RNA sequence: UAUAUAUAUAU
RNA sequence: UAUAUAUAUAU
């Protein structure tokens, strides 16, 4: 459907947009480009689990100063070191009104989900 | 809407029926008859607190013999003495049918929701 | 992602 | 009844 701004639900920075997110085992979110690489920050996970073919890692937060707000975590997925997002940590935007929508879950967020691709990477 | 039938998730037993059930301030509910009252029993309120027109008084429980399960509280609505309970202490069995729900929150019970009335008492 | 327990705040 | 934080269980 229509392509949204993620921003983050504290500072509202745009974090990234729909267009740019992919599901992985079709429930968890990660975000491709380098560009949303350049808004968060990670930090080693105080505790590391390993369940089904992720490896929590580290934990991702908003890089921008006076925030820092938690927005997931960071894994080894088959070979990839991705990050995994919460909706729970964004405002979604529709680009066109301005419309803000805060979702909690995302199974509410009913945008176009486009499957994970090894390809692609 | 359709009459059903309101059991103990615990112990299963018959608590009430939803034609006995009244909607208070939209958001709280009770249930009216002598027959109920037989069902449950309740000890005084370990935090009593007084809210926009209710002073929570006690805790009632299924009174059945070895379940005494948790069903809500007792307190005193106006010049009226009446229970209220959580929908997700109970099954909500369909007598036509048989089948059975699990509700969490009353919202997303959809039944006949009569108000409350000080006439009826 | 989800399940469960626990206090704390509001009417 | 609604919200917020906190630990444990699961994949
Ligand atoms: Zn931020
Ligand atoms: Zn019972």
């Amino acid at each position: 459907k229509e392509n949204k701004k993620l921003l983050c639900r504290k500072c509202k920075a745009l974090a990234c947009y729909t267009a740019d997110v992919r599901v992985i085992e079709e429930s968890h979110y990660t975000v491709l480009g380098d560009a949303f690489k350049e808004c968060f920050v990670s930090r080693p996970h105080p505790k590391p689990k390993q369940f089904s073919s992720f490896e929590k890692r580290a934990k991702i937060f908003c890089a921008r100063q006076n925030c820092s707000h938690d927005w997931g975590i960071h894994v080894k997925y088959k070979t990839f070191e991705i990050p995994v997002i919460k909706i729970e940590s964004f405002v979604v935007e529709d680009i066109a009104t301005g419309v803000q929508t805060l979702y909690s879950k995302w199974k509410d967020f009913h945008f176009e989900k486009i499957p994970f691709d090894p390809a692609e990477m």
